[PDB]
């Protein structure tokens, strides 16, 4: 938008509600070193320099991902523009030395955050002593980055920055890693809301603010690699206490 040095991006904004892709640009400024790693991604502080169209960029194409028919013509409205607006400070996130990833993989963390949020939504709206909430979160095409040796370009996610003490509450296999009860029973509800389809794990952030959450299903199709099925479904049933969130939203104790 207003600039000024830094990196251009291709930026793209998942919207549930009318099940498109949102295609936009946008300038960022990254730091050189990382401030926080975990087992796979490091992530960096970041600075916007504004978000813009994506007409200088165009699509193609030929085949495509994501295909045609889930973008949006019109592009007009997003979060991004307020949420990433020039000045903003926020995360961006790099896999680490990774061949597991692929473009496909980057749309289907972000898809799934997404998903997440409606669910944090849906848990709001029956009243909780605390409410909870998803960070909104991006794809990035890096393309002013070289692609490395195997031809591909240089993708990440980015999300807004959290403030205060980051704490993991629930894993993706079973680890009840505090004894905070709202996250135990947003697992638990969405598991019981959604007639057993699926359920939200890897609950952990800042307060109620959360991000990089993992969503199971008894298929395991879908929702990355760390989908892991009924395999992950149980060991959240092994580990799971009831607690007085979980009977407040009238939650079955029979899982
Ligand atoms: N939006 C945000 N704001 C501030 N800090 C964040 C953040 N998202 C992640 N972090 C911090 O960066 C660390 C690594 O990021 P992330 O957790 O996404 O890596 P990862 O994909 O390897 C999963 P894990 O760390 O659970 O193995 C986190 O453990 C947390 O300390
Ligand atoms: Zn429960």
């Amino acid at each position: 938008i207003s600039s000024e040095t830094g990196e251009m991006g291709i930026l793209w904004e998942f919207d549930p509600i009318i099940n498109k892709w949102i295609r936009l640009s946008m300038k960022l400024k990254v730091e050189r070193k990382p401030f926080a790693e975990g087992a796979l991604r490091e992530a960096y502080h970041t600075v916007s320099l504004g978000v813009g169209t994506d007409e200088n960029y165009p699509l193609g194409t030929t085949k495509l991902f994501p295909p045609i028919e889930m973008i949006s013509p019109i592009s007009k409205n997003n979060e991004a523009m307020t949420q990433l607006k020039n000045g903003t400070k926020f995360v961006l996130k790099l896999y680490k030395k990774e061949q597991q990833a692929s473009r496909e993989l980057y749309f289907e963390d972000v898809k799934m955050q997404m998903v997440c949020r409606d669910w944090g939504n849906k848990f709001n709206q029956k009243k909780p002593p605390k409410k909870i909430e998803f960070l909104m979160s991006w794809v990035v095409e890096l393309i002013d980055r070289s692609p490395s040796s195997n031809g591909q370009p240089i993708l990440c996610s980015i999300e807004p920055l959290l403030v205060g003490e980051f704490k993991k509450n629930n894993s993706n296999y079973g680890a009840v890693l505090t004894n905070r009860s709202t996250p135990q029973a947003f697992s638990h509800f969405t598991y019981e809301l959604s007639n057993k389809q699926m359920i939200v794990v890897d609950i952990q952030g800042v307060d109620d603010l959360y991000t990089d959450p993992q969503i199971h299903t008894p298929d395991g199709k879908g929702f990355g690699l760390g989908n892991l099925g009924k395999a992950g479904i149980n060991k959240f049933i092994t580990t799971h206490k009831c607690n007085a969130v979980c009977a407040l939203l009238d939650l079955d104790v029979k899982l």
